[PDB]
């Protein structure tokens, strides 16, 4: 009964998952925290903080490694899943890892500076932990490759683009990957001849056109930093507006930055909370400024929603997913009702269903574009990625 | 024979015009060019660059005030109409000028500082030459003043905007304003209850969702960086990826300012011209980047116009407009088939008759919203909200 091994390396953490190969079902997953720092526990399925105080990536990888032999799972692990922050203009698709692939996802990294060195030093860690096994390499980007230049391209002077490779790239391509295949199931859609519009809303968030079932336009940039406004991320923000707050507070990029990534989206607005459950509540309480942070973040979705759908030919669905997308029935309604120019037509019974009923549709039948609720499955995409790629000669 | 003199003092010029209140048409038209320099002219319908070198705004405004007396005009001033540029949440409507005005308008400068302090010197100077004559300002920034906060916060924390005043207002206010006035009756639309994406394409560009009569939407910022792609400005840009450039290139936010307002866009990509009519020679000709600065421009506006028109109920029409709006056939029809999801059909012969056919429809019958062409004219919009003015009681 083999199994795949999912790994998410971030910059403080290590997400991991152990999927059946057969069913794709998660038999155990966990997470060790506070990386690099003093003071490192790790929480399986969540019944003990185990304690890896002042370890490395790899150390962290060997705790868990240890868990899975300690469970005789060890011996079960085919497949090795690596989650990749970023993977320039050279990754177009999920790949077995090689000597070939590190080098080229380092020569990338700078793209994604922090984010892509703990991918590979996870990367590292599991070659060492477990050598005869494959490993394959999924990046967060790749989906959206297919865009043409005068989607990705800035509207800065050409050297940019040329020499620093600045351009728009995009993110949750993995998610938006997996959502749009189980669309044209839910939907019953020809794949080849269809045109979605799938919405990520989590704490990071992005809107996808995928037409005829490739990403045509998304609205990350070159960062997780551009488009809708976010938890903590404010989202597309004029750089006049930037530039004059900076001469104005004597603040540098780098203050911007963190208070742009850091402290504000839903967060900066409200002054209350980056979790949309707090502020749903703080507004049924009559909190004034949870009210404006939710219907600023509802109207910059809607927004990018119809813009992306201009990259379509026809708008069959819009699909929404993520943490947000998932359970927010507010946010869908509000989002929904803001587009009703595109003809869309509620049913609210149906979008007052809890995550419990899965992939749904939430759109009445007179509506001229279906709407619906797609889990997203981020593990499992990655491991199919993976059971593919386990049938390959290397 | 009363007539209106309408005056745009900018940073390094002064565009004026005397229209006659009848009839609101153009009696004469000017511009003092090279203001402050060691070289500064003066060149009135273009018969004769004049000679005025190291003069300051009032003197090149004498100059002009001469030029209307040495044609009798000086007499049939009764009103003059001054274009300010940013008006801050100060101004909503067009206003006689008063000693508070002025006052109000120098508050807000901070938000426009070259531009509107350009506008007071202008101010300054007709107030001293036409003492008994009744002055009005006319801000771009005003019709959008009805924006709703959803629309015009940014994802900045709080304080950024009750502190500081950041928020978005938008220009092109006064076109924007007249153009959908004059689409209601070409469209023979209720004002009361329509929807119009009017997009106003210059060497400056935005759009603009006007809802019933009212402004819900419109792209430029708290500044006209924000957007879309123009002449020589970015239009939209991912902040992340402007921070991460800084730290590549070692340069601060005014190098990076100055990039993204006078070396980027149309310029920026082609590498060639900002003029959309070497461009689309270039393209014609076989050059690549000319291709793909247009083919961005016009992604770009094709995204936004999708995008704006989320804050209707319903799209009745979408109007061209500006220098490029209104002259390039090549720039509507791309903008045009690129919304085809929206249900536009084009009627190509009508979108080839040159800006000589004035106010005109180019959207074909089956078209599910009516496309056209309305020829802006601000120096009308201003003079006839002096012309209103004129009949107050001060
Ligand atoms: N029942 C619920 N109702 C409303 N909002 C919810 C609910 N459950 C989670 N959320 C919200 O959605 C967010 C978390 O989304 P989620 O996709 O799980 O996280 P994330 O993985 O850290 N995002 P990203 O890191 O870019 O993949 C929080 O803001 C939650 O408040
Ligand atoms: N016949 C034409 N065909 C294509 N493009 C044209 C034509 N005439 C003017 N343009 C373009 O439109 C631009 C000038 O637009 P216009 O609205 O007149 O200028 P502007 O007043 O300086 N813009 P703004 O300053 O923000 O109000 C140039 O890029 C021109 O190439």
């Amino acid at each position: 009964f083999p199994v795949v091994l999912v790994i998410n390396c971030g910059s403080s953490s290590i997400k991991f998952s152990v999927l059946d190969v057969a069913t794709c079902d998660v038999l155990m997953a966990g997470i060790a925290d506070g990386m690099n720092t003093e003071n490192a526990f790790l929480s399986i399925n969540g019944d003990k903080p185990i304690n890896l105080a002042h370890s490395n990536y790899e150390d962290a990888l060997k705790a868990i490694a240890f868990e899975l032999e300690k469970r005789d799972l060890t011996d079960s692990v085919a497949l090795i899943g690596h989650r990749i922050a970023h993977g320039g203009e050279l990754f177009t698709q999920s790949v077995i890892i090689t000597d070939e692939i590190i080098d080229n996802i380092r020569r990338v990294s700078p793209l994604a500076p922090l984010h892509n060195y703990a991918n590979l030093s996870g990367i590292d860690a599991a070659r060492h932990l477990f050598p005869a096994v494959r490993q394959v390499a999924v990046f967060d980007t790749s989906f959206h490759q297919t865009l043409a230049p005068e989607a990705y391209l800035y509207g800065l002077p050409w050297e940019y683009f040329s020499s620093l490779g600045v351009r728009r790239y995009g993110f949750h391509g993995t998610s938006h990957r997996y959502v749009s295949r189980r669309a044209y199931e839910l939907l019953d859609l020809d794949e080849k001849d269809s045109g979605l519009i799938v919405a990520h809303l989590g704490n990071g968030a992005s809107i996808c056109a995928v037409r005829n079932g490739q990403s045509v336009d998304t609205s990350m940039g070159m960062t997780p930093l551009e488009g809708l406004m976010m938890g903590t991320r404010s989202g597309d923000v004029d750089f006049g507006a930037m530039a004059w707050i900076a001469k104005e507070t004597g603040q540098t990029l780098s203050d911007l930055e963190r208070v742009v990534n850091k402290e504000s989206g839903l967060l900066g607005i409200s002054g209350l909370s980056s979790d949309l459950r707090v502020l749903e509540k703080a507004w049924h309480e009559g909190h004034e400024r949870a009210r404006l942070a939710i219907k600023t973040f509802v109207h910059r979705i809607a927004r990018h929603i119809a813009g992306h759908a201009a990259s379509l030919h026809r708008l069959d669905g819009i699909i929404f997913t993520g943490g947000i997308g998932e359970n927010s029935v507010l946010i869908r309604q509000l989002v929904i009702e803001h587009l009703g120019v595109l003809g869309l037509t509620l049913d609210v019974e149906m979008n007052k269903q809890p995550n419990s009923h899965g992939e749904r549709i939430i759109s009445a039948n007179p509506s001229q574009v279906i709407c619906a609720v797609i889990p997203t499955n981020e593990e499992k995409m990655i491991a199919l990625d993976a059971i593919h790629l386990g049938n390959v000669k290397a």
